[PDB]
């Protein structure tokens, strides 16, 4: 159930909270409309994560789902968060590399399906079905990582060195971090309950804070965000 | 209830599924950013339809609603699908004709209301009220078909013949197909239960597959999508 | 509970309804793509408000939430409305002043959080927590009013007099009107139940109709919306 993981939820809330404040207090004197975009997108990512982490700490983002033959604790807030949060990160990568609107739409589309589908799976009552949805969700993610890695990099090679290198660091961080989510999910309370909800929430916390604050820090502290 | 229509749901899932694969495997070597947009938009339409048709086949997209004096089987997944799916189709028509942002916003707005309002109606408990919502939803749709037929055609007359003719075919297919939905709804399990849920699901399946795969095929196999 | 406020809900439905019709019947012969945008955005604001006010009058937009030690009547339809309705108004102000995409994204982002967070609060079961969410929601709003007042005005000073003056009127109307919502909420049935649901619904009605129809009238009847 949901009680012993309260500490990882409280620390996540705190970290996202400070992360938001920090980025806010850094983009204040930014005149460049391009840089402005990056700060806008990158700052909202942790702000949203903050509200959803708080809904979990306070119990609102937790629901109970019966499957297998039991009542399981499902933190649904994560999907609400990721629904808007993952496309924003992808938007950062797209602007940095100047991606075609066509591809930006395909990624956002793929990403919405990846999260929607993941939510469905998490709330499904027939234990066996949850893994069908997991399969579909992972197929979507692979498609997004494929484009970021092979498609975007190519696009980044045409920009100046500062942009290409920063994109390369962000690229490696998101590909590695994002792929940990489906595994954590599969082995956690949403799938085969091998790992306790306690450790699971700690894993997501490290992944979420790394994928947003870390990502943001790497991006917002470089000169790439400028023209 | 929901059991005998499983075959139309399974066939729809299959068809949307293959339809997605096919479009994916066709836009692969497309360099034109314009064409890229059309493939992106047109491919996501069936992909979304696939996930929602699967949620209905697996039972997740089905809920029970009391009205009249009974518990009625309401497939709510359809609205989730159409919410993002109908505006994307409209986006295809808009790009093909180069519509004003003002009008694109009015259509997407009208369309969101048409689906939201339709969802409300489907889930309302006071039998009589469901038809008030149906009335509002149909008013919205008529407004969208009006613009597509009279407004868009005019816009299409300024493009080269290939574009004008393809737009004309797509225009006639969507106007005819879309107007069948409110009728199916009115005479189906969501309204006056004249037609059984069995036949109803078969009707929607033919309409959905025609409105997306068919539409996509007509669009993606022409040279209109190019500059 | 929900019954004696039916009259304010019926009058709101009526007013939004007529307000929509009127704007529709005024933007008909508009050729200017810019003006077209304003009519599109401004017209959908009341159209959405109409569907949500109707869902409240008909009872669908009302739910029951236990907190304090009682079952409280929570009109959740308001959030559905405002979710899309407040960002559209902000879009009007942004176009009128020609705001940077960066800032438009920050405002829409801030605004989505303000409404989402407000919804959460309204539906939370732990009485004390509802005010934490109220605090976060108000912080977001203050951030939006800050930018509109200090940021946008500056942007408006570079436009021609007609635009600057209309923006100034709209600016003062929204800053004053918007700030009344959190107070009404805090002292209404969603917070410290000082004011009865009866008077509360009357307050929101005057605020909603003023913030949309009024706003729209001031905007759509000026020459500012033109190039
Ligand atoms: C403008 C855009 C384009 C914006 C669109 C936003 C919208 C569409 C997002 C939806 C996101 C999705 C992904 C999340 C939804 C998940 C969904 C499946 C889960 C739904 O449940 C939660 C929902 C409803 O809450 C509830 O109210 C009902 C009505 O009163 C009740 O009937 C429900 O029961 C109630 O559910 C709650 O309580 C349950 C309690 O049960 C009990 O448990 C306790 C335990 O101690 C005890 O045992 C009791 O006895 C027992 O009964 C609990 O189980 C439930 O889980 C739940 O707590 O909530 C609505 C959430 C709201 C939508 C989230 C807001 C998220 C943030 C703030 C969004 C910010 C977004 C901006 C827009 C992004 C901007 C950037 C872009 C530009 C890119
Ligand atoms: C980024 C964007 C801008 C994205 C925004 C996305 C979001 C806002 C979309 C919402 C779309 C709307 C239109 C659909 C919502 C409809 C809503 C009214 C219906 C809600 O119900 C379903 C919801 C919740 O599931 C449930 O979990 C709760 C919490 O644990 C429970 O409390 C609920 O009870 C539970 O409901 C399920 O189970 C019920 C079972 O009851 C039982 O029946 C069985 C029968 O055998 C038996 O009798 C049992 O005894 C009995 O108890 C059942 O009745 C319910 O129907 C339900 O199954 O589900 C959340 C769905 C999720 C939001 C859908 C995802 C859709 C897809 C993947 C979206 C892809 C979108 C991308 C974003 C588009 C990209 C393109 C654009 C760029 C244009
Ligand atoms: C394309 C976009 C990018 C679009 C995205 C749209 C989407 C994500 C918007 C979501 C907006 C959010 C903010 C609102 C959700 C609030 C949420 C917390 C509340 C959820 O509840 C309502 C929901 C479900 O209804 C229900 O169906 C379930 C399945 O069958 C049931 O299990 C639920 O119980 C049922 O709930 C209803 O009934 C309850 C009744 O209980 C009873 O009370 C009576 C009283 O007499 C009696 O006592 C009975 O005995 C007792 O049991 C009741 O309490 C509940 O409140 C409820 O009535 O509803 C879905 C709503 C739908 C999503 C709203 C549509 C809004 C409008 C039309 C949107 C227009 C938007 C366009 C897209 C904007 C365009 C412009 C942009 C370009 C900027
Ligand atoms: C514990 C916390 C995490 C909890 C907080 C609750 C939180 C959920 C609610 C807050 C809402 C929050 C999500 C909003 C985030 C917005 C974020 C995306 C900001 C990114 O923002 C980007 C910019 C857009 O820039 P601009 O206005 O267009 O500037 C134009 C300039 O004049 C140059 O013009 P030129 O090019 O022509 O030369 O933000 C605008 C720039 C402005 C000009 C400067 C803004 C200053 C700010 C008002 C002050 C910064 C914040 C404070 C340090 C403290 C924060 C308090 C919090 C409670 C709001
Ligand atoms: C080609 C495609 C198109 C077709 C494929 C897609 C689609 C069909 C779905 C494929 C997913 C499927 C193989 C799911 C596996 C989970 C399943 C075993 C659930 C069993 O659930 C019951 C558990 C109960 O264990 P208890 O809690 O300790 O008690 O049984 C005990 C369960 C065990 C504990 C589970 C061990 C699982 C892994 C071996 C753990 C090791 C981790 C992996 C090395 C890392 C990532 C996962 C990898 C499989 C991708
Ligand atoms: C049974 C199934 C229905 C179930 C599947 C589950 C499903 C729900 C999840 C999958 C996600 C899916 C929704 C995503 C759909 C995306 C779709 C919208 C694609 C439309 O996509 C449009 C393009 C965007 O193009 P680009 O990257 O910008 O190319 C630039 C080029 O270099 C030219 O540059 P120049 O102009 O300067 O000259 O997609 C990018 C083009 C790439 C360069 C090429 C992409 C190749 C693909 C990776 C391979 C195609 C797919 C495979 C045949 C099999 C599909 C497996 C499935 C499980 C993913
Ligand atoms: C009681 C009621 C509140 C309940 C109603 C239910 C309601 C919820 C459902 C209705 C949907 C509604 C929300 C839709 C609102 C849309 C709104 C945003 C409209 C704003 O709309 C802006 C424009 C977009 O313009 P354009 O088409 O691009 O014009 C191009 C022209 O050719 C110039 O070209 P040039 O620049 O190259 O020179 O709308 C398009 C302009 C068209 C060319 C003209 C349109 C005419 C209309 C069809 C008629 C107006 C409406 C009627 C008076 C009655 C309304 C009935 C109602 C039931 C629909
Ligand atoms: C610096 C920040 C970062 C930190 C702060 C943010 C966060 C911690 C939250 C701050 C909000 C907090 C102070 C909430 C106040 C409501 C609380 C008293 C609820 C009590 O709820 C119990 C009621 C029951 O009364 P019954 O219905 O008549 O029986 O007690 C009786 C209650 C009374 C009736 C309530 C009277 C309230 C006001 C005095 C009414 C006057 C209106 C104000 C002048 C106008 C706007 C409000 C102003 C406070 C902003
Ligand atoms: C806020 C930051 C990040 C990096 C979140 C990204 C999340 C995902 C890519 C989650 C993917 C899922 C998959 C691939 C399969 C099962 C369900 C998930 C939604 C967890
Ligand atoms: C996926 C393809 C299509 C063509 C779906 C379009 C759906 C509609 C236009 C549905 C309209 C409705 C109306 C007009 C009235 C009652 C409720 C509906 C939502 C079914
Ligand atoms: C349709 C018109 C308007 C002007 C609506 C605007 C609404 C708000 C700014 C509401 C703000 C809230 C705050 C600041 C705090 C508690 C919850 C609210 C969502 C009501």
């Amino acid at each position: 159930t949901g009680r012993p993981e309260w500490i990882w939820l409280a620390l996540g809330t705190a970290l996202m909270g400070l992360g938001t404040l920090y980025f806010l207090v850094k983009g204040m004197g930014v005149s460049d409309p391009d840089a402005k975009k990056f700060y806008a997108i990158t700052t909202l990512v942790p702000a949203i994560a903050f509200t959803m982490y708080l809904s979990m700490l306070l119990g609102y983002g937790l629901t109970m789902v019966p499957f297998g033959g039991e009542q399981n604790p499902i933190y649904w807030a994560r999907y609400a968060d990721w629904l808007f949060t993952t496309p924003l990160l992808l938007l950062d990568l797209a602007l940095l590399v100047d991606a075609d609107q066509g591809t930006i739409l395909a990624l956002v589309g793929a990403d919405g399906i990846m999260i929607g589908t993941g939510l469905v799976g998490a709330l499904t009552k027939v234990y066996s079905y949850r893994f069908v949805w997991w399969a579909i969700s992972t197929a979507a993610m692979l498609y997004i990582l494929y484009v970021l890695f092979f498609g975007f990099t190519s696009k980044a090679e045409s920009m100046r060195p500062e942009v290409a290198s920063t994109f390369k660091v962000l690229r490696n961080v998101t590909v590695v971090l994002w792929s940990a989510y489906p595994v954590v999910w599969l082995i956690g309370s949403e799938g085969a309950g091998i790992v306790p909800l306690n450790i699971e929430t700690l894993l997501f916390m490290v992944l979420d804070v790394s994928a947003k604050v870390g990502f943001g820090l790497i991006l917002l502290r470089s000169r790439a965000i400028f023209g």
